């Protein structure tokens, strides 16, 4: 099976105050290929705050970090089996401030390649 990467801008660049999208896929689209977690991290950010969003085929989205927390943020692609698409997981992020800037790293958790990362720095 060939081997997967992800697929990120090196830098997004959001209005102050309005609304940006962190894109970020997986590639190729390797069919065998099953994944299992895709999570997006702000490596920098206190202890509390480095865990901004996560997806999962079955449990869905969850946010830990209340900062931009759920109610700033959502996976713009991603959908849970009710079957599961989590191959595109880009995160649209709202109401954009200086203090969101940082890197964002986007890791894909997969069977049976493991795990593959990519890094973006948000800029406002």
């Amino acid at each position: 099976m060939q081997d997967v990467r992800v697929q990120v801008l090196p830098e997004v660049r959001g209005q102050l105050g309005g609304t940006v999208e962190l894109p970020c896929h997986l590639l190729p689209p390797v069919p065998g290929l099953y994944i299992s977690l895709v999570t997006w991290q702000r490596p920098d950010a206190p202890a509390n705050h480095q865990n901004v969003a996560a997806f999962h085929p079955k449990s869905g989205p969850s946010f830990s970090s209340p900062k931009p927390g759920s109610e700033r943020l959502s996976f713009v692609s991603a959908k849970q089996s009710t079957e599961a698409e989590l191959q595109d997981a880009t995160l649209a992020l709202h109401g954009l401030t200086v203090e969101d800037e940082g890197n964002y790293t986007c890791e894909f958790s997969t069977s049976p390649k493991g795990s593959v990362r990519g890094m973006t720095w948000l800029r406002v």
